[PDB]
């Protein structure tokens, strides 16, 4: 009787909802598509591929789309020995951590605040007296409260052995840059930074990149472990193409034109860090030190075979495809106000914007954006449009908590800043929103940073600012165009 | 051959998937939309904000339509002196560690168990006692097999010096109750309660409100640390129009009514913990006793400007949004049978429930919904509708786990229960089924509470039933009204 | 001023995308359904529940559709004690952490590299010994650089009592296979194992089954301190109807037909390990040794109540549903070199592989799908059709972690390997790619596997292929067939 | 022990009823009545100027 | 006319009852509370002194 009178219990309002119901929950309407197949296939480079070097592949034409695509890297096992054991000692310097240049320039900032013998104090002296100097630092900086000197004494257990390890996330900084290419132009370019702060801000939980780029979430031990056997890595190249099967980019439209990827390798003394100064770094299996030509990579590539009536009909009509290309602002920081001028254009969707300490950048953690002492390096942020604030002055927290809850599928772990023109940036298909930088006169993004950011040995500390815009991929008698 | 063979190898099944196929994966179809633009904007509260007080604002009119909100919240660091070293030492009392009430309320369950010289055994003696007294009062109650006494003795490794934290989830905690009204109607109430509920239900893995809202999943350490420094919490308030951005609140067409949220703020004696019960807590940077005064709050608002003809469109005719709305039945609890009656109204969705001891509410830690020694308070639920069982008598993982799974994008790491009536809940724009409490004369969740459960030390735990119901906001001639 | 411009300044690309805008983001708008309700009903096996035999269930008709399957599981508490000490000590054998066979087989593998006086020495000379035959085996098998013996030495601290418990993801493991059967005609079979698989893959984040399928990702203290007392376990059924609301099984539609589940149940001696090999188990609870009808299960059974006007109109003509159907072939494995000849039928979607070593099995480790050491088993697969290449040879991480990445919801913990034909293979009722099997004449999966897999006392490792391909499941005139 | 649940009210409220016509012509035009509002500003003293 | 509440009166809770259309006009209104007597106990002559 109750079941039955709720069906019945239905007035004016209802009929906005159910009212000639389209849809029913108890039956299942599916819908037909076409026939097609998916293609995984690996190519090598055209060029040699080389650490610090540029290498390009021009893309194979195996099917009438290509669909995802990942760079194939592989690593070589590392092996140490020491100096004077090694008949041909004369290698690339590497960062070392008996030479540990962040923790330096973190101590360089509280050595106003040492009070007495610092020079002459023994080492666990030292230890203490820099633990009381932090306290007195982020007192007068920050109003902290002390915390005791014990819980700042964080001893990392490091291994009482000699190792060396390749990178936190070694895949994404060995692609210092890499370039989608079409009939000799640039379609859009993306660099290991803005691959990071991709991963970080979009990257699905369950679906992180971890293992496929070699990341470990910053735990040595875990990169130690990995680097003393050969790795193979599967670096995701995110493309217009690869977020969405209906823009895959359609090969068979662009027959006229070569498609080529280059890319832009990291140097091999930025790829790997050493327990000690004074060891040399070898090739684990073939025990020779390590070498500029020991970097092996290919391009495996996704293809789609369609039936003859979908691929003649693509032929004869690809038209326009809505594309998302990146664009980038790279400055050097060294003073704590800095104003970034974005000259970007189209329609920017959102823009990321982060920090590099010159220290963590020396030390080998590229992908450290924290500030002094692992603090967030911005206090405060706005964005002009013409010298009008189109944000207002907003805290750092603002733009990397509630930005990223607001408009990705993530919050990032590292200190990447964001901020959405799109109500939905992660739809490839969909525009929700942008802002036209090619009709703004100025763009200003003026940051307030941490006290002493960019000063003595944090001088040249580096500001990335990436945009995504929107342009068309027109594709018209077999050649494709922006 | 193959691939062209399968093209061909169609019958009269695939004529209902793939004849006439409207859609492609080969190429990329998008929708134009309108031009818009989001604006974040920062904004003081119209009455002072106090812990424990009311305070409200009113919502400036800065764009076309209302989305996201966000309560800005700024907390003052923490420290700590001894109640003999200040000058001032009297303030309100705060929950303290070496008074742990919820194992004192844990131990006084167990007593009847303990064999021996209790009141005259050493410390060391009391909690092997202790922890042998829990095998006898679990096997008697629960059939349990013991535990070996060292694997019951966790010292939680507590640092040997003084402080005070704020509480887990501060954020949400702070917020006991907050309104939206329109034209002095109360739209819509959340509580603190019900939002710590819904992000451990609908809360996304990569997007947890963790840093936003002050919660460390219970490491009591973080909080210490996150506490020794001022805090910015951005506490999202999920009303129907954060939803969506086609249930964004059209600010244009309720031109005549003030739109205000109301705030009801914890008293402060809730929102701290403290190492010992003889220490005072201070602001950290101003060096004074902690007041009432001491909390500072903002509405953080993004609008949404609209192109002119849009704008002139939602104008002439706003008409209705589906609304969510959110009811409460709040009662005390002192048996092991207990029934609520559900006096709730409307085409109601889904509900949750759950419970807290006074006990775990006493200690400050106002988000453990578990029983006594952590258990799961509820051992059996059943719904009724006018006296006939709707969901007969269900274990509690059912009710947890089970309807999570169901209709849920998330599990609760707490013991929060839910029950759907709808298919997808979390969908705030496309009904998928309800249950009409307004036609019903009777609701009632009965529940068999774990034993001893609102007897001795836990008289009047709370029991939290929380509904989501459908109703409709109108939009007429300038005026909103449900 | 430049708000406005933005609104103006566009053109002829702009009107694919925006002229005749169907959509605003200012407004909802929401369709109306028809009226429907849904409940949970428990239901008893038919036949009796025991550990090893087969059970089945008619599925009662106490609503139109049936929606959401759990089968509720009932396990025992588990107790121990010594055989001495028991008066009926003759129980079935269950695997014992004093003889880990799993430890033992990978021990006979570097038994070749060890150096020294290994039969003569002290228990702590041998562990020593092991780690170093285990570096110079990795050395010679992999060319890998040696871990500090320290590094391999990791103790699990096992706890210095007596425990017997419930095997990882026993809820799981119980469910050898189960059948869905329609009218005596078996529609679809799942397994175990395809479960498992199912899970790792499809398994979405803060939505994972681990409390209700008692996995604790291999933390044996948590399936002790689990294993001590009664367990409620809620094992999800994914048939076809179970995945979305529009594939609902129509009851109503299939009137003369028996729904019914067949479940083959796991043998006790698999489910449970012990501490001790001299130990009997026993039902914490009855203090009586633990036998095969302490199994206890029920059918958790979500119905779907309709309106009369839907109902009447699904009765008339439910028509036909796209299902997902499950085939399996399951091979043992004697040498690295594998072909498994996939005699699949039907348009496949997609298929999931895997290894379990037999030590892993007879250790208990049931999900245990790792390789020698805890290495990937897999080197590089190979898909054949007809001879000739479809998928050239991969490395195993391509397989795991890349096909993951592009096709499901979540990477695999585990050494599960997929492939997709499908670009959502996750979509239960939008098809977007499949190979039909049933027009090959040959589809072969060419497996190199790891060094000495499946050799000694690994032989009959086993491998595991599943596919899930579509079908059609018809109603007409009350009877359901394929 | 005294409990949270020994609270117990219920509400007295004074009916008028009304003859036919009076009733009937209040029904057809009750109009409207002048009320009497109550507001409230709560605040915390912390100085002897406030 | 004495009506109850159509929710449980407890301390600390809040409690609303919908008044009843007992006649044409209401007039006076009344919160009628009832409250138990009160007695002490030492706290160690009791079972259960939380």
């Amino acid at each position: 009787a109750g079941s039955l009178t709720q069906l019945l219990a239905t007035g004016s309002m209802d009929a906005a909802l159910t009212q000639n119901a389209t849809r029913t929950f108890w039956k299942s309407s599916y819908q037909k598509h076409s026939l097609f197949a998916l293609e995984s296939i690996n190519q090598p480079f055209t060029t040699q591929v080389q650490f610090g070097a540029e290498s390009h592949i021009t893309v194979n034409r195996q099917g009438d789309l290509l669909s995802w695509m990942y760079l194939k890297i592989v690593l070589p096992g590392l092996k140490v020995q020491n100096q004077a054991d090694t008949v041909q000692p004369t290698q690339q310097s590497f960062a070392s951590l008996d030479n540990d240049v962040a923790a330096q320039a973190d101590v360089s900032h509280v050595l106003p605040y040492i009070e007495g013998a610092y020079t002459e104090a023994s080492l666990n002296t030292k230890e203490q007296l820099i633990a009381e100097a932090k306290n007195s630092y982020e007192a007068a900086k920050y109003n902290a409260a002390p915390l005791p000197v014990a819980a700042q004494m964080q001893s990392t257990e490091m291994p009482d052995f000699d190792y060396a390890y390749w990178t936190e996330a070694i895949g994404f900084h060995l692609i210092k840059r890499a370039e989608f290419k079409v009939g000799g132009a640039t379609i859009d370019t993306i660099w290991s930074e803005l691959l990071f702060a991709m991963e970080e801000l979009m990257g699905r939980a369950g679906r992180r990149l971890t293992e496929t780029i070699g990341r470990t979430l910053r735990r040595p031990t875990e990169l130690m472990k990995a680097s003393r056997q050969e790795q193979i890595l599967y670096v995701p190249l995110p493309w217009y193409f690869t977020k969405h099967p209906s823009l895959a980019f359609p090969l068979v439209a662009a027959t006229y034109h070569n498609i080529q990827l280059w890319v832009q390798w990291a140097q091999l003394n930025s790829c790997i860090i050493k327990s000690r100064s004074n060891l040399v770094v070898l090739h684990a299996e073939r025990n020779v030190p390590i070498s500029d030509d020991h970097l092996r990579a290919s391009l495996e590539c996704t293809y789609v075979h369609l039936e003859a009536a979908e691929r003649d009909a693509l032929t004869a009509n690809a038209g326009t495809q809505l594309i998302v290309q990146h664009q980038a602002h790279l400055q050097q920081v060294s003073s704590n106000n800095v104003t970034a001028r974005l000259n970007f254009n189209f329609p920017v969707l959102e823009f990321y914007y982060f920090l590099r300490r010159k220290a963590n950048k020396d030390a080998g953690d590229h992908f450290n954006f924290s500030g002094i002492g692992g603090r967030d390096p911005v206090v405060s942020a706005e964005l002009l449009f013409n010298n009008t604030a189109r944000v207002t002055q907003k805290p750092a927290v603002w733009w990397r908590a509630v930005q990223a809850l607001q408009f990705h599928s993530s919050a990032p772990l590292t200190n990447i800043y964001s901020y959405s023109f799109s109500l939905s940036p992660e739809d490839p298909i969909t525009p929700s929103g942008s802002a036209n930088f090619s009709r703004l006169d100025s763009v200003e993004l003026a940051l307030t940073l941490q006290d002493d950011f960019g000063a003595a040995h944090d001088a040249n500390s580096e500001l990335f600012v990436f945009a995504r815009s929107y342009n068309i991929l027109k594709f018209t008698n077999g050649l494709a165009g922006l």
